[PDB]
């Protein structure tokens, strides 16, 4: 197994880049050409494409066709980055989940068929020309470590392991690298959470190997949709007694446990919203955190990454797509989205939050280099 990111060009998601035209127009109207140009830079930064429901499977083949055309035109080794996010009884510790599959409505079998539909799209002649990096199931297995007092999590534990195992077993190809989601330092980095986390990742991989005999994964994805810095400048008070107080330290502290159980210790790390620290009063604040900045841009450069266990810094959650609505009356209202640290008003989850992106640009660290036309 080799670092699939080296020499590869992660795919710019066209549908995401187009959304940033609104942000460019805002800055232009402010007479702010530097930030308009920084936003153009952001348009050229690769992000992950999320497959968070069955309908979104329809976007995969057009994405692939575009990717192949780009590979032909550019001569790059295109690396398509995807998130698979649709377990049955998804998000078991949340008051509400938008996940479309439910265990009491044939959800386990429906999830397998959803995976099978993804497999078909990733098995075309065009798909074979590309390489894929796929994050498996954010907000899943950490619940088995810390949320087993929750009835829905108790009832979903076996299904989460079996579901992810099927996804792993179904996506063994030379041109696909898989990263199991492993939450973030503030969730699983606490001393007593490290070993059970490593064990559950290994347990899930072992289940996968009972389906497809020599099945492997590349490793883990961390900080997905969160804000934790890679290397903290000013270590925050809420991290007290947690040795995973930034994501680089999460890697360093989790790695020995992975090694002990025989699970691959290679990581990709989301930094898309990690540029600004001191934006939260509690580690568990996650929804549209105000003044978040774009973080370290996607890179494999070891001068920045500074760990043999880290394949790449990546941008998984696409900045500007809302984490949830702030409207108390909304059918999908989540009270976390009115936390004292949240940016309000915020639109429905997934909808474009332009004011938030304006701030992501302004608060980026390192500052964004502008892209000016020739
Ligand atoms: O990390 C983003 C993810 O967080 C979920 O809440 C976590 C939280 O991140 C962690 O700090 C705390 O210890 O545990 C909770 C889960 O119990 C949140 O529920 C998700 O919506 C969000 O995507
Ligand atoms: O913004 C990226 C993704 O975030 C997830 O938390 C949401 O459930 C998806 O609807 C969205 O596509
Ligand atoms: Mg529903
Ligand atoms: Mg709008």
């Amino acid at each position: 197994s080799v670092n699939p990111y080296i020499g590869r060009s992660p795919l710019v998601i066209k549908s995401y880049a187009e959304k940033l035209e609104e942000t460019i127009a805002y800055f232009e109207a402010q007479g702010d050409e530097l930030n308009a140009a920084r936003t153009r830079t952001v348009q050229g930064i690769p992000t992950f494409a999320w497959i968070s429901d069955s309908a979104t499977i329809d976007t995969i083949q057009p994405l692939i066709a575009d990717a192949v055309a780009h590979q032909e035109a550019s001569g790059e080794q295109v690396l398509v980055q995807l998130v698979i996010y649709n377990l049955p009884d998804r998000d078991c510790a949340a008051k509400a989940s938008d996940g479309e599959f439910h265990l009491d409505d044939d959800g386990a079998n429906k999830y397998r068929a959803y995976v099978d539909r993804i497999v078909a799209e990733l098995s075309t002649a065009d798909a074979d020309k590309l390489h894929f990096s796929i994050v498996l199931e954010p907000d899943s297995l950490g619940n088995m470590v810390t949320n087993m007092h929750v009835p829905k999590c108790q009832g979903a534990a076996t299904a989460y392991k079996e579901g992810i195992a099927y996804t792993i077993a179904s996506l063994q190809k030379p041109n696909i690298d898989l990263y199991i989601d492993a939450a973030h330092g503030g969730w699983l980095g606490w001393n007593d959470n490290l070993r059970p986390s490593a064990e559950i990742f290994k347990e899930t991989l072992d289940l996968a190997r009972q389906i497809t005999p020599n099945a492997t994964v590349r490793g883990l994805a961390i900080n997905v949709s969160n804000y934790n810095p890679y290397k903290t400048r000013a270590r925050e008070d809420y991290t007290e007694w947690n040795n995973a107080y930034d994501e680089w330290n999460y890697v360093k502290t989790l790695t020995p446990h992975l090694q002990a159980v025989g699970f691959p210790a290679q990581f990709i790390v989301d930094q898309g919203r990690s540029g600004r620290e001191g934006i939260r009063t509690e580690w568990g604040q996650w929804c549209n955190i105000r003044n978040a900045g774009f973080g370290i841009r996607p890179t494999t450069d070891q001068a920045i990454v500074d760990s043999a266990n880290v394949d790449a810094i990546v941008w998984v959650k696409p900045g500007g797509e809302s984490d949830g609505t702030s409207d108390v009356n909304a059918v999908r209202f989540d009270e976390n989205c009115r936390s004292p640290a949240s940016h309000v008003p915020a639109p429905e989850a997934g909808e474009w939050f332009n004011e938030f992106v304006v701030n992501l640009v302004i608060n980026a660290n390192p500052p964004l280099e502008p892209t000016y036309a020739a």
